[PDB]
């Protein structure tokens, strides 16, 4: 259901939203450990400016 | 969990559908509403895992 992408996209930034700050982080580790080398590519490069 | 548990797993099985840059928009997203401390713990994960 491709059309529907952008709604469960934000389902899941509202459920995050009620998580807590370490399920928060652990959330999205997992979803790094299963990106390919280029997704981590642009996520630390989008980090990197962020952390100063 | 398990109220993380069961949402969690309802997330990942979404996040694993979209294509390869709505998750990374999507995780991006994740991250610019996060904490200073938070930022530096991922960092810290995802820097060993670039070589």
């Amino acid at each position: 259901g491709a059309a529907s992408y952008e709604k469960e996209k934000e389902l899941c930034v509202k459920y995050f939203e009620q998580w807590s700050e370490s399920d928060q982080v652990e959330f999205v580790e997992h979803l790094i450990s299963q990106m390919c080398h280029y997704q981590h590519g642009h996520i630390n490069s989008y980090l990197k400016p962020m952390l100063q």
